């Protein structure tokens, strides 16, 4: 192996300009970083400057450097959707036809009229909506009605609340489990359904650790099956082992948080493996992008890279770094929903010895899945150019 340990940093989120096909999603001008850096009167990451950031693409406070740490280029996504699924998928070797949905005025009637069929309850509620606004509204009328409160979030998600005594803990599974099957179809292809049950009364509603998520299988075996199924380790952090649904998955590290999630990649850099370290950063799409707030995405940007010498004085020399995003989610656009971007890549080895170089434009995020195929020397996928030789 060329590398004996690859590390790879899903900052999520975290897009650089509107793609070549924006327009078709209504992405035209979006700019994660770029809207964020000009919010911040200059974004400070002078650790992401020295790798090559700026190098990808100069933005306020972000600046070329001369002799960038590693590699560095953009990636393109050649997916249908821009949804966290269809990006980390291709990322691992797929190609993803069939998006995601989201839902910011609800679910369409036809869906709920089925599950209303086939389990027997009323559904109320449908609408986006946080936990704990959905349970003061409608938590009363759910524990005397014994209806389904089902709502939604700015992601690909189905959730389904009911109080514990009244809607027993198994019944509520296997009517998300109905809702499952129900959002296999491409009208109402839902991400993840998410039992969401709660105790309580009115005016005091707390949702229990007794959630349960269904997820779907990525839509082929992965670069990470493959590691897998060849004795590798892929040891995942944050949400990366829900992502993939387990799959090709032989650790998981579950976070809190952006910086309890570079503890983790931290705790990896500490252990003795062979094969893939996988890390996402959640924060930046869930507290900030969805929110439309570029004051917190820009600090958790800055937190972020005042992390990264410390992983630098870790790496060994044959150790790998990659640093990309899943897709764009610009804080300064209108609606909830995610931007089509491109994303950077970041390629860093201290075996680098004279620093990195341009590399082409990865033509799909299937680039990345494609090289840590062939370093760790397992299957191909079907998909994706490998940059390894050129490192
Ligand atoms: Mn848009
Ligand atoms: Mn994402
Ligand atoms: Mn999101």
């Amino acid at each position: 192996n060329k590398y004996k340990r690859i590390f790879l940093v899903v900052m999520d989120s975290v897009g650089i300009g509107e793609a070549p096909d924006a327009e078709q999603f209504g992405d035209l001008g979006s700019d994660t970083i770029g809207h964020i850096a000009e919010h911040m009167n200059g974004l400070q990451m002078p650790n992401m400057v020295k790798l090559g950031l700026g190098n990808i693409r100069e933005m306020k406070g972000i600046s070329k450097v001369e002799k960038p740490l590693g590699y560095y280029t953009k990636m393109q996504e050649k997916s249908t959707g821009k949804d966290t699924m269809t990006g980390h998928w291709e990322i691992m070797g797929l190609y993803i036809d069939t998006p995601f949905q989201v839902f910011p005025e609800g679910f369409p009637k036809e869906l709920l009229d089925e599950l209303e069929e086939k389990t027997g309850r009323k559904i109320i509620g449908n609408k986006p909506a946080s936990g704990t606004e959905i349970l003061d509204e409608l938590g009363q009328e759910q524990m005397e009605t014994g209806s389904l409160i089902v709502y939604t979030s700015a992601d690909s998600v189905l959730q389904i609340a009911a109080h514990e005594e009244v809607v027993p803990l198994d019944e509520l599974y296997k009517i998300c489990k109905i809702a499952r099957e129900l959002t296999l179809d491409e009208k109402y292809m839902v991400g993840r359904v998410i039992a969401r049950p709660f105790v309580g009364e009115p005016g005091n509603f707390t949702r229990t650790p007794n959630r349960h998520d269904y997820a779907l299988k990525p839509f082929g075996r992965t670069v990470m099956n493959e590691l897998k199924d060849s004795d590798y380790d892929v040891i995942a952090i944050g949400k990366i082992s829900d992502i993939y649904d387990g799959e090709g998955v032989t650790e998981s590290l579950r976070t809190k948080s952006n910086m309890d999630g570079m503890d983790k990649l931290v705790d990896t850099l500490n252990m003795d493996f062979t094969g893939l370290s996988f890390l996402n950063l959640v924060d930046f799409d869930a507290l900030f992008g969805h929110r439309r707030d570029p004051q917190g995405y820009g600090e958790a940007l800055q937190e972020y890279d005042a992390r990264l010498p410390e992983v630098f004085a870790k790496l060994k020399e044959d150790d790998l770094l990659l640093i990309t995003a899943d897709h764009g989610n610009d804080p300064i656009h209108p609606g909830t929903d995610h931007t089509r971007e491109y994303v950077p890549l970041l390629a860093y080895s201290p075996s680098m010895k004279e620093g990195g170089q341009e590399l082409p434009l990865r033509q799909t995020f299937a680039d990345i899945g494609a090289t840590v195929a062939e370093n760790f020397g397992v299957k191909m996928p079907e998909y994706g150019t490998s940059f390894l030789n050129e490192l």
